[PDB]
């Protein structure tokens, strides 16, 4: 599994405590990330929360990650616009509880977490404990047990209402104003961690256009 | 302003304590509520938390509700679901400060909460308070006050965007599994507070072929 | 009413942030505040949560403070220091609906908060909230309406057993380290505002002499 | 290590719940575990909030406990009977990161928890989750680590002053009300673990008097 990193200017100086705690578990689990910034350093490429949700969208649809970390202030922003493209099912989770719930009932491939509500003395110590539930367990074995089936055919229905909703991703990245396109594609390590493991060729393609 | 309160199946049996702090807060600022049920009676229609946002999606885009409460357990399959179609900006709040921030900052059209997880005793205070935070200012105002120009700005762009990644609710609406559409709009209710409500002619004609 | 806030040095730099919220609270109910600090100014004298809790006795037992609102990084620190001395029933919340529980039920004269766990972007709003609702009904009217009897039996076999536990407060301040105590009452403002508003004079007495 | 868990009668249906949560943590670090009910069962012995707080101090000032697990519907009430006894040093926590704050920065004898504020879907897994958390270090070691020293010390002076502001406990259980006390040690379990496992002989004999 690859996860992937992704913070925009508002709470980009907590990126590096982010990280160390997501890299923590993830080392722990056999998991590979990839940080994609902001970094929090002066001069690097600039996100919004709505950029966030446009790189999850890259990422996820293109294979190059298999689930997203993102948020904002109060990580409702980023939700909203993770979760206004195809391919991307983006939670919100505060605590462990929440974080264990959504990968076992909704079986998600993104989250957005508040960075700055909420966010204190012993953050990194929520940060560490929400990680390790949310992947303590494979996603989509539902919770309870015993209400696997409905909460599991709920997500499938859900799926299948997403495939009539939104139009495809590559006329999305077309027909999207072009400068914030390139601009959410052009932090210092995109190229590097995105092209190395992207699967699905008209997506880089199309990208590499934009770029060059 | 018109609210609508929409529960699914797993949290019906709160409908009734539900509506009771939105009704009084809602009294209190002269807005219009309806009750869309799930009522959390024997034999009545049943709602799914993807239900819930199909119905909140038809009660926005249609102009038949300005604002929709929704939830389920923890809120979140609602929340995907209400964000999966055109013309919805679907939150999540646990607290009262996240229903303020969510007013101010996003400035959406719709709310989804938990209604289980972290729902016990006191659960009722938590809901009157949250709403009173919720409609204390108008919307779109910006916290803090200085941040107003940036909030405003990223919210507009993600409605830009939205334009650009959703099929059009019409489309959606005919292509859709043509019973699940019948099951959402089943209510014993429905009728009478949507037809009465809607500002959207060819949404209200095709449904009306959808249930005639 | 008189209500008293006091801070321990690490969340002194807070203080001007929490006392405009309460100040704004008091200033609509009517009440006086009085803000004891620390304030967050360089070269003050300091205080530690235990010594908070003690000054929260001496404050609330000679009659100068009715309430009193402190707290540290977490809160439980000032909370356990405050119940350490006769005459004093100091509370935990975290938010609102903690809060007005506390007024309800416990109706104590006291309440500690966390100022730094879970305290970032948006906590003044929280504060705000907390207060609002602390302070929304008059204290011990029982939560919900219908367990008030019960509840305001048991605060008052409390208040029986902790005539038993305590030993008397005079004694408690001639018998503490002496240099702890004087550090205590130290503050910029504490003569101003304690002997003014003190109705035990025999405890005001035993301060001028460790004063003087 | 022996933990006690105490239930009052509000959240006595609870009870097995909680321990099972419990168990299975001490369980796993080889701790051993007594349920002192409530347990929720017909025509149990009863227990108030305020006698939790008398069972907890007679545990643990008999060594009979090491640690005491208690609370009530908000978990506040016990808390202030808790710590109006000597010997006692009774914390709060509602989530996980407050459980392990306390551990490391209080290192008190016992935790009070909401069982029914906030306390709902999912409530299980954040008392797993509080508990290993309450645990996973050995207590007293300071967060964060270099803060330590400071915090220690604050620990020490409040059990210093707790020395003289309480009366001895022998003295307290020979004048509170007789029958308040037989009440609060006639569990059917109580003689059977208490007497098994007391450490202060003094404290044992005076309450088989009490019990003959």
């Amino acid at each position: 599994m690859k996860i992937a990193l992704i913070n925009e200017n508002s709470q980009a100086s907590k990126n590096t405590i982010i990280y160390k705690e997501l890299k923590a578990v993830s080392d722990e689990k056999g998991f590979e990330v990839f940080n994609y910034g902001m970094y929090g350093k002066e001069e690097e490429s600039q996100l919004t929360y709505v950029q966030n949700g446009l790189l999850t969208a890259i990422l996820l649809n293109s294979g190059a990650a298999d689930f997203v970390i993102t948020g904002c202030g109060a990580g409702i922003g980023a939700m909203l616009a993770c979760n206004s493209f195809p391919g991307v099912v983006c939670g919100f989770a505060a605590d462990p509880v929440d974080a264990y719930l959504f990968s076992q009932v909704n079986g998600g491939n993104a989250l957005s977490l508040p960075f700055a509500k909420g966010f204190g003395w012993g953050a990194e110590l929520n940060l560490r404990y929400l990680f390790e539930r949310l992947f303590e367990d494979e996603k989509g074995g539902g919770y309870p047990k015993e209400r696997a089936v409905p909460e599991q055919r709920n997500a499938r229905i859900l799926s299948e209402i997403k495939q009539i909703t939104y139009r495809d991703l590559l006329s999305v990245l077309k027909e999207i104003d072009q400068d914030f396109l390139k601009e959410t594609i052009s932090g210092e390590h995109f190229q590097e961690y995105f092209f190395a493991n992207c699967q699905n060729q008209n997506i880089a393609d199309y990208l590499k256009s934009v770029l060059d």
